[PDB]
């Protein structure tokens, strides 16, 4: 029997069946000081997630594939167990990546800001993804289905990991070490990093320069793991030819920037962890990881660890 702290608005289905094995839930705005020392489990995170018993806390399950936004030190000093919802975000930032990968190679985004048929104007110099090099820094699940996806469109894939461990859908793996090797060789690179000390501008201005055949960079990882100055610099003097800045540091990119009037860069406002019924792709991954816990204090899935984030 659990105090489960609803902090992602559960369904009348989902509450009205958690309510049955005796867990009690308390929407977010229904939370007092006294009950916030009781809670157990946090289905989710917001305002009313700070607020609760940490020294009694449990179980967190975050409604996203990252955990760069929790209190990870305060959780992992209460060894607190975290399940994020890794790998239902992999097959559609997957179709988003190849999204972003015709929208720049075939002229659709050089199209679609010009102003509203004469194609008299030179074509943007388009290129065919077949014969090229994508690199993919991170060898999760969210970089092993690109990967995939890339290599059926007949590009050859190089994964980028902390070790660099054989993984599926890449033909060759390598090591973070040999970041500017894979950069140097990279036609496409594909930031798929969790936001660490280490991974905090890895895609700094010096990383770009390795990257000399002007590979289209594409961001679905995290901001703060590109340095933005570094980026937009790096851009304007084609040492890439193009971006996919799905996220951006800071959040959101402001009403100034030059990426805003620039001509080759491509700006969705995180989209691309995208999940048609989330809800349920959620509370399937939390509610399989409640009933574990109580059983044996473990997760069945999907398990965080809290140092590598």
């Amino acid at each position: 029997m659990m105090k489960i702290l609803n902090s992602f608005s559960l369904k009348p289905e989902q509450r009205q069946t958690l309510e049955a094995a005796g867990h009690t839930v308390i929407d977010a705005d229904k939370l007092d000081d006294a009950t916030a020392q009781q809670i157990d489990v946090v289905y989710g995170w917001n305002a009313a997630a700070t607020r609760v018993n940490f020294d009694r806390l449990q179980f967190v399950q975050a409604m996203s594939a990252g955990v760069d936004y929790l209190p990870l030190a305060e959780l992992a000093k209460h060894h607190v167990l975290l399940a994020n919802t890794s790998g239902i975000h992999a097959e559609p930032i997957a179709e988003y990546v190849l999204g972003a990968l015709f929208t720049i190679s075939r002229g659709i985004l050089p199209a679609i800001r010009a102003d509203r048929w004469t194609l008299r104007q030179e074509r943007p110099p388009m290129t065919l993804l077949k014969g090229k090099t994508a690199v993919i820094f991170g060898t999760g699940h969210i970089g092993s289905t690109i990967a995939t996806k890339l290599q059926a469109l007949g590009l050859h894939t190089i994964g980028v990991s902390a070790h660099g461990r054989p993984a599926a859908g890449f033909d060759q793996v390598m090591t973070d070490v040999a970041t500017h090797e894979a950069a140097g060789r990279a036609d496409v690179v594909i930031n798929a990093l969790p936001l660490t000390p280490d991974t905090k501008h890895f895609y700094d201005e010096a990383f770009f320069a390795a990257a000399s055949k002007q590979p289209l960079f594409i961001n679905i990882g995290r901001g703060p793991s590109v340095d933005m100055a570094a980026l937009t610099q790096a851009l304007k003097n084609k040492q890439i030819s193009a971006a996919a800045l799905d996220v951006v540091d800071p959040e959101p990119l402001p009403q100034d920037s030059p990426l805003w009037g620039m001509t080759n860069v491509l700006l969705t406002p995180h989209i691309s962890g995208t999940v048609p019924q989330l809800r349920d792709k959620v509370f399937k991954i939390f509610n399989d990881n409640l009933k574990t816990l109580i059983s044996s204090g473990q997760l069945a899935s999907h398990q965080v660890d809290l140092t590598r984030g």
